[PDB]
DNA sequence: AAAGATATCTT
DNA sequence: AAAGATATCTT
């Protein structure tokens, strides 16, 4: 399917390649910066014609937000299938060593989700599907990445501002948390866990229905939130009172 | 000065190449994304080695930021002037027809403006002055070929996502404007021109002195900002009324 | 954690 | 405009 064709392309490109830099036209090559502003950038641009590729074969066409600050990344939709469109946002993230948890900011839980066309490319109900691309990366121990600029000839002498990457491809109900992920930007926060968890969709709802209860009823702040619910049991506990 | 070489060498660059894309280790071009998240890492990254060359023969060591979430992008010094930084920071937005009116995010009024240690690399009073190397970048939207990947060989024929862009180096407080630059994350805001007012730096502010005391004690919100002031006018009234 | 930083944009 | 959106991070 799109779906297993996409990752298993995704995987295979993160295998291959290694970003390392910016090219001017004039052939002049800036290296790349260290925060993940910079990495979340880049991945981005990476998975473009990764996932144009993957669509095109499905018969999906492909579309970016026109206007800025709406989401997703990436609408999928066939044209005779409006009300089938697949939601792809690409998401960014480090990890220190290996083998420690991460944790993903997964988008607001006031805009699309509580509001049909709020900072959203289509009508939220027109999409079936709203899978996350998460990449990992280990950041280096360097703080003081390139300072200079490099000619095509010398792309393996540009230190990369990362010593591994992972990614997965994970629909956003399965990996989502019960604790918000940013305060005054209101996110969605992911579980915090291992990459394996989210590759094998190890969540804590138990449907994409009370995935979206939950963050459609959170509250901004802790004080609002200490008299409904903070976290899932409390969320569970809080339906069995009669939603109150 | 360390100043009028920057800018001639920053007006100087961004008249003679343009960056088209990412490019890996390997080779494989990927090229841009539309939005100004994009254009921001771009120009953030496409500075980075120019600064570092003018900073050096004026003896300046370049310092970026060891933490994410901590201003300036760049900041510049010698060992002679500790107390001497110069703090320098790249912003970067667009314009939907060459020449229109701009405006920019100037940092947050709450955090080292308030607090000498908050969110700065260096304490804030080390520092003498603050630059803002501005671009503004005129938008040209996507289409199909940017969703494929390109050889070094066709450099040359890789759709950008902007235009006309232009480059300012001007003093932070000198085009600060009086009204907030983002609501919830408490930025100031710049004056609301044209390109040739940030050149020539016609801002609001008569001293770097009343910048400072006018975003010290703005408030956060209109409801709050009722009482004590808006805009100019009524900072001076409140001034002059004995900051009442 | 929770709350608010980091940069910039839309409505 | 003001306010709250875009993404992710600290602390």
């Amino acid at each position: 399917s799109l779906r297993s064709d996409l990752i298993n392309a995704l995987y295979d490109e993160n295998q291959k390649y290694d970003v390392c830099g910016i090219i001017s036209a004039e052939g002049k090559i800036y290296p790349l910066g260290s925060d993940t502003k910079v990495l979340s950038t880049i991945f981005e641009l990476f998975s473009r014609p990764i996932i144009n590729k993957i669509a095109e074969k499905h018969g999906y066409i492909v579309e970016e937000p026109k206007q800025e600050n709406h989401y997703p990344d990436f609408t999928l939709y066939k044209p005779s299938e409006p009300n089938k469109k697949i939601a792809i946002d690409i998401k960014t993230t480090y990890t220190n060593k290996e083998n420690e948890k991460i944790k993903f900011t997964l988008g607001g839980y006031t805009s699309f989700i509580r509001n049909n066309t709020k900072n959203i490319v289509y009508p939220f109900d027109q999409y079936i599907a709203h899978w996350i691309i998460g990449y990992v990366y280990t950041r280096v121990a360097t703080r003081k990445s390139s300072l200079k600029t490099y000619n095509i000839n010398e792309l393996n002498e540009i230190p990369k501002p990362y010593k591994g990457v992972k990614v997965f491809l994970q629909d956003k109900w399965v990996i989502a948390g019960d604790l918000a992920g940013s305060g005054n930007t209101t996110n969605i926060g992911s579980i915090h866990a291992h990459y394996k968890d989210f590759v094998e969709g190890k969540g804590i709802f138990d449907s994409e229905d009370e995935f979206l209860d939950y963050w459609r009823n959170y509250e901004r702040t802790s004080q609002l939130r200490n008299d409904k619910y903070n976290n899932i049991s409390e969320y569970r506990n809080w339906i069995y009172r009669g939603r109150k």
